[PDB]
DNA sequence: CGGCGTACG
DNA sequence: GCCG
């Protein structure tokens, strides 16, 4: 079992679901307290279990697994022995965890904002609605739409959204393409949002594209909220006899960068962090969603495919469905 | 012990 | 919290 998540296939569904979910609670709680190192270890330990070929049934099976030390092993031991880990359950029922989760789930609210509100004594969404002087326009939209945004986006919703995005993109720039990215490209059947990557086969033609796309979606009445090359929108999605609000991310990249943007926007989030960590620490190359830089030669690697990028990093290729770290 | 992804709005 |  290799130490980096980008070195091993991680399927969407696996054989250690309960154990990984427990460790991810502790990771999330660590993030709410600003403990980013402990968040990473618990995330990585959870991800290792996702990559295993069968269920962990005994503590000895953790021997030699990366990112399992005293703490993560004790969590697993307690779950194996009793079906519950007291620390995890303590976190789950705690007022701090529940409120930080509630608040950071709001579009426009991060950990720092949630924490300040928590310290001011705020606890519920209606507490926030009762003091709207303290909210940004983005937060106001996130609160207004919070119920709809809490409802899973389904794969059926995705195909409808892609068609309307392609229509606007085609008028904004004939020949431009729309690619589904994010969790749905990794095979997820539900999500929190839908992610699209837009490019054009003629380098440079994509410049200035996203404003033109957004203007056209707005004129079709499809945009409930928007604020360039990245857009974090709330879309009006038709429903039987009604509609619902859905978060949609639109991203534009030049075709020269498209493999890097596709890789970067297909995730998972942990997979990308691990991939960039691997690139820099093990290969001495700097990776982002625009390119891959050799800081000795001061040159950028040209990639024509995700396969190219995995090869340039010395990694076996993983299809999107195996990047569910 | 230092390090822990890396961008854009 | 864990790795190197
Ligand atoms: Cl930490
Ligand atoms: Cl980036
Ligand atoms: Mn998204
Ligand atoms: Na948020
Ligand atoms: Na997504």
């Amino acid at each position: 079992m290799p130490a980096y998540a980008c070195q091993r296939p991680t399927p969407l569904t696996h054989h250690n679901t309960g154990l990984s979910e427990a460790l991810e609670i502790l990771a999330e709680a660590a993030g709410f307290e600003g403990s980013e190192g402990r968040l990473l270890t618990f995330c990585r330990a959870a991800s290792v279990l996702k990559a295993l070929p069968s269920p962990v049934t005994t503590l000895s099976q953790l021997q030699g697994l990366p990112h399992f030390g005293e703490h993560s092993s004790r969590v697993v031991q307690e779950l194996l022995e009793h079906g519950v880990c007291e620390e995890v359950e303590r976190v789950r029922r705690s007022e701090r965890y529940q409120t930080m989760k509630l608040f950071t789930q709001i579009f426009g609210v991060g950990v720092k904002t949630a924490d300040r509100w928590y310290r001011e004594g705020l606890r519920t969404l209606d507490d926030l609605r009762e003091q709207p002087q303290k909210l940004t326009q983005q937060q106001k939209a996130g609160l207004q739409h919070h119920q709809d945004l809490s409802t899973p986006v389904l794969r059926s919703d995705v195909d409808a959204l892609q068609q309307v995005v392609e229509e606007a993109v085609g008028q904004a720039l004939p020949g431009a393409t729309v690619t589904l990215t994010g969790g749905f490209r990794r095979g997820k059947l539900q999500g929190h949002d839908v992610d699209f990557l837009i490019t054009h086969p003629k380098e440079g033609q994509e410049a200035g594209l996203l404003p033109r796309v957004m203007c056209r979606l707005q004129d079709q009445g499809l945009i409930l909220y928007h604020q360039f090359e990245r857009s974090f929108c709330i879309f009006r999605l038709p429903q039987p006899g009604s509609w619902k609000a859905v978060r949609v991310d639109l991203v534009v990249a030049p075709v020269s960068q498209f493999p890097f943007a596709l890789l970067g926007w297909t995730g998972s989030k942990l997979f990308q962090r691990e991939l960039r960590r691997f690139s820099r620490k093990e290969k001495g190359l700097w990776l982002n969603s625009h390119g891959l830089f050799d800081p000795e030669q001061k040159t950028f690697f040209q990639a024509a495919s995700e396969e190219d990028i995995f090869r340039h990093l010395g990694l076996e290729y993983l299809p999107p469905e195996q990047r569910n770290a």
